[PDB]
């Protein structure tokens, strides 16, 4: 039995910013009060994992185990835990649900007051609630990431940072609900609030963006324009519901102007699922006057964001954003697992590669080289 | 009998940017097809009139007759006019309602496709439909402003740029519905969509801001924080519904942080009724995470706008704006005139000064020195 014992296992550690991850042996401490130790079965790479370890990102403590998109099995539970037991299938959640704070009590948001670093949510939850870490490597502490740290074979999370899911769930596919799918799909349905018959633009056709295409389609959009600088993403996008696909590099005319001409005035809903100043600007610019909606999802390390003028809003734009697709994490994720079982949406289309966890650096290369959508890493 | 005849009258002309207005004798041509010539009875000064003739403002054609906040009486109508007749009391409208375009047909906006300059609406409608002007001075054409040009004793507007109002209306007060009151009041009700029990921050306590205070109160706000760099505005704001008033200059701590501490996390709805980079930043920053709403109203000549990071929206903010308070102009303004007759809101509180039109420069001085809210100018 490993219950109550330190577990020695493999993890991918970022020792410092701007360097590749290193496979190391780590010690994972037993869970304390209101914590759960999880054996990670499958985990995938989100662009956020790469962003936060970039030298241009500020506020992350090193050394760190990143990873936030996974599915696993409960190995053990700490004192006071009643929501899961050993053997349960679970999805670790970076978006907590304490159920008691003013944000958790509101139907208007899926934010939780546990996240106090509002200027940079991705740099919060590097320590457990008692302000210590459950990871050790080479006699020193290793920080958590986003309350999840799924690039370790065993991780420890708070009991409000996981969802118990169906016992028959495919752990090699539902891990995608841990961030990318849920974010894109939910951004369209919950944050953007895409309406039947509307026109949509989705910038960036990766894991999040393809999921936003699926979300727009489920919401009843009549036209869905996919935008990517990689035209190889277009066949998948059209298969998942994109009616049009455009590469900004194909014309000297700025993409927002191409979109405005094509739609005769702009789209109803734009979603930026790529990130950075240029995509933010194009996403806002391509929306119709009167009632145009622009939803920000993507982020870029060292970006200076977007300069906005009041006239751009005065003509009738709304700007908003998403955190984990607007889903109340602990309640919604098990329902999304059931939806997937019932074939409500196509998760398998997101998976382009499957590797052993040892080849985690290849997953980074595939992503940075634009060759993958989601790579599933198997421990 | 002036019908069909050129009218000679007084107007205040801006000959070039950055100079005071000059009272001149101008010739006003008769109205052509689908136009109405109006005798202006009372007109007031909105900050926008000063902004557009500032040297830092780009895209206004000179010489020009500004003014867009007025009430008057119809002197004559051109061919095909079915909506007003000589003698009718009217409010000229810079926000047209053509009723044909995609915007007019939508309940989601009060924009009209007649305004084609969406990057700067204030610089459109300097000419009539046929691309000519009805004003002449010293043998040369003088441009219109915002389709209204109310700083001339007689002006000519299209038949979709005015509202017929109650015969019993007080023209020296309902002129305020021509921009400032309607914008602030409507921004709270229509654009921000202030909800019962909510907390609000209104930045800038002039004509627009005090009207936003009145709007927030009417919408059921339980707390209304007024912000101004001029503390003399606070007695009026509190009288009209402000529960708290703050001057940013009183503490070294940034005003947005003072507001966050005071409300324990920020307000539900912020409205920027001042304008510029500083107020836009403070308005966005002071809003709660989760569901904070920031509405931009104010503009500043030569402003560099606001740099926004996607994280500021990801944590659950919405940003929007107002154009003339979200009112379908021609339909809503007569109803607002009736509301005023029925004492629904306090327009008189907005009037601090009344002057003959000859002293128009004093009205600018009062505004620029911060000594007025609205000055009524009487022809
Ligand atoms: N806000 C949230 O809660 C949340 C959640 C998940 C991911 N994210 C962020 O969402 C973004 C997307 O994540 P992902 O894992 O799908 O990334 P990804 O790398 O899988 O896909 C990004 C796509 O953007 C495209 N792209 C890059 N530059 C572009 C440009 N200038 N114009 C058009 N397309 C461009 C790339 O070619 C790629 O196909 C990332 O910035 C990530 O950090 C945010
Ligand atoms: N968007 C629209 O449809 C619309 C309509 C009407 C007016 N406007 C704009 O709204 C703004 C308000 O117009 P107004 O006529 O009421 O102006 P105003 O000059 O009468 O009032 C502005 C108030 O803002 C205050 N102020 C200035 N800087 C401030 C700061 N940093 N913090 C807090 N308060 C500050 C001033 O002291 C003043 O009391 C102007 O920018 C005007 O052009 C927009
Ligand atoms: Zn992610
Ligand atoms: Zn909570
Ligand atoms: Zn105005
Ligand atoms: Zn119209």
């Amino acid at each position: 039995g490993t219950k109550g014992k330190v577990i020695k296992c493999k993890a991918a550690i970022a020792w410092e910013a701007g360097k590749p991850l290193c496979i190391e042996e780590v010690e994972v401490a037993p869970p304390k009060a209101h914590e759960v130790r999880i054996q990670i079965i499958a985990t995938s790479l989100c662009h956020t994992d790469a962003t936060v370890i970039d030298s241009k990102f500020e506020g992350l403590a090193f050394p760190v185990i990143v990873g936030h998109e996974a599915a696993g099995i409960v190995e053990s539970i700490g004192p006071g835990v009643t929501n899961v037991k050993p053997g349960d299938k679970v999805i670790p959640l970076y978006a907590p649900l304490c159920r008691k704070c003013k944000f958790c009590l509101s139907p208007l948001t899926n934010l939780c007051g546990k996240i106090s670093n509002l200027k940079s949510p991705a740099s919060d939850q590097q320590l457990m609630e008692d302000k210590t870490s459950r990871f050790t490597c080479k006699g020193k502490p290793v920080y958590h990431f986003f309350g999840t740290s799924t690039f370790s074979q065993y991780t420890v999370v708070s009991d409000i940072n996981l969802a118990k899911i169906d016992d028959d769930a495919n752990l090699e596919r539902v891990c995608l609900l841990g961030c990318g799918f849920s974010t894109g799909y939910g951004a369209a349905i919950n944050n953007a609030k895409v309406t039947p018959g509307s026109t949509c633009a989705v910038f960036g056709l990766g894991g999040v963006g393809l999921s936003a295409v699926m979300g727009c389609k489920a919401a009843g959009a009549s036209r869905i324009i996919g935008i990517d600088i990689n035209s190889e993403k277009f066949v998948k996008a059209k298969a998942l519901g994109a009616t049009d696909c455009l590469n900004p590099r194909d014309l000297h005319k700025p993409i927002q102007e191409v979109i405005i001409e094509l739609t005769k005035g702009g789209v109803d809903f734009a979603l930026d699922c790529a990130g950075g100043s240029e995509t933010m600007k194009a996403a806002l610019d391509c929306t119709t006057a009167g009632w145009g909606s622009c939803t920000f999802i993507g982020v870029a390390a060292g970006s200076k964001g977007l300069t906005v003028f009041p006239e751009e809003l005065i003509i009738g734009r709304t700007i908003n954003g998403t955190f984990f697709g607007g889903w109340k994490s602990v309640d919604s994720i098990p329902k999304l697992v059931t939806d997937y079982k019932n074939k409500k949406f196509n998760l398998d289309a997101l998976v382009t590669h499957t590797l052993p966890f040892d080849k985690i650096s290849e997953a980074f290369d595939l992503m940075n080289q634009g060759k993958s959508i989601r790579t599933i890493l198997i421990f």
